[PDB]
């Protein structure tokens, strides 16, 4: 995944693997405040958890709301994340991202919430 | 660049090649509507020129500020691309992304206007 | 370190070695999720800064307090990394471990937290 191989990666999970990652709660974080998608969208078609918390209890949701980025909460609400969670101190991640401020994320937060409550 | 052989990429430009393509400011920004990053990351790496224009006269900025993808915009403004251009009708990036409205988009154009203006 | 031979560790610090590791402050807070308290014991010996914060802006002191421990949150405070620095969420560190509670531990690091702000 890391290398750029995603041909030899087709044929692993087709013949049967799995990743396993140790600290993924705050792995996956990592990744998302690094900023790079295309690597990010990889690993989540490989299975991965996109609701996996960290040491303090932090989804990857909340890291894209906090951050202000689109693009990259776009692959999480499409996976099926959960919208309704809450942070170690109690914070939904539609709160938060509507704390920070963004217009354009309020609409697809709400759209995202909308989806959660219709469920 | 197209397949990510980012290894074979460097190699023929250290022994001398570019990208010779027909419409590149409509090329680029088709790009960024569709999001993706680490392939738009790689253009830039061939010193392709970020404010070509499109047959209407639009910069990649424009299209990046009027959708919201706030990773893409540090992108492009890393390459010294131009932020007080203007639209067909008449409209600065830095204007339009203030017209759609975000507060964390606004402060990077305001930074990216600042650093135009001490030039 | 990770193999527990702190014999090489020493000959090789007198040869003018840093510890430098990406995302130090990420790593410096999961630490402590584990408990491995022998394992940071050792760390602090060969002059890494414990100040390092995570992603969140969030330094060890913050997971400890809100983790609830005595001996662990005694190790660090012997470090003199800050008393009281906002996070991403604005709650100070002693503040988090008042909230948490462990009235035996809460004096303690009160106290601490006293000389820190009295130095």
């Amino acid at each position: 995944i890391k290398n750029g191989n995603d041909r030899v990666a087709a044929l692993l999970v087709k013949e049967g693997a799995t990743l396993n990652i140790e600290n993924a709660g705050t792995f996956l974080c990592t990744v998302v405040a690094k900023g790079d998608s295309d690597f990010l969208k990889r690993l989540l078609s490989n299975g991965i958890d996109p609701n996996s918390k960290d040491y303090d209890h932090r989804t990857p949701l909340h890291v894209a709301a906090s951050e202000g980025f689109y693009v990259l909460a776009i692959q999480l609400v499409e996976a099926s994340a959960n919208v309704l969670a809450k942070d170690r101190w109690g914070n939904t991640p539609l709160d938060e991202a509507l704390g920070c401020g963004n217009k354009m994320l309020i609409k697809l937060l709400e759209d995202a919430k909308n989806s959660q409550i219709s469920s």
